[PDB]
């Protein structure tokens, strides 16, 4: 599944709805491995629409339980991420992913 551990609390009231755009910053790394991506480096926040299957399942379920302002460590098992195939060139088969995700804003 996806485990959500809080780094800094959000407001505890404003949670994403299906169909809303979540605006986030993230850093991704392989569990006890390499950092492979960060929107912070790029100075540009990542946006995705919750519930449209644009992103991996662990993000869909993980971000849905976060409130605005929250920063959390998401640990995502391979079956909630890229599974036995991985993501070619970047994520190997059967990788556990850890993301640091900060929910900035909803649009
Ligand atoms: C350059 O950076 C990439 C993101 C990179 C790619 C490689 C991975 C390691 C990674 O580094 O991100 C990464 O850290 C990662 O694993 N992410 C990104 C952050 C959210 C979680 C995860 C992810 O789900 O990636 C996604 C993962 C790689 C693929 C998806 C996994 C779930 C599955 O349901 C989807 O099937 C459809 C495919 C990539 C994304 O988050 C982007 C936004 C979404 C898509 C490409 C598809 O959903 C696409 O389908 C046609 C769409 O509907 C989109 C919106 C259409 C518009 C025009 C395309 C925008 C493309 C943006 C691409 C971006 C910023």
């Amino acid at each position: 599944g996806v485990q959500v551990e809080t780094i800094s609390p959000g407001d505890g009231r404003t949670f994403p709805k299906r169909g809303q755009t979540c605006v986030v910053h993230y850093t991704g790394m392989l569990e006890d491995g390499k950092k492979f991506d960060s929107s912070r480096d790029r100075n540009k926040p990542f946006k995705f629409m919750l519930g449209k299957q644009e992103v991996i399942r662990g993000w869909e379920e993980g971000v849905a339980q976060m409130s605005v302002g929250q920063r959390a460590k998401l640990t995502i098992s391979p079956d909630y991420a890229y599974g036995a195939t991985g993501h070619p060139g970047i994520i190997p088969p059967h990788a556990t992913l850890v993301f640091d995700v900060e929910l900035l804003k909803l649009e």
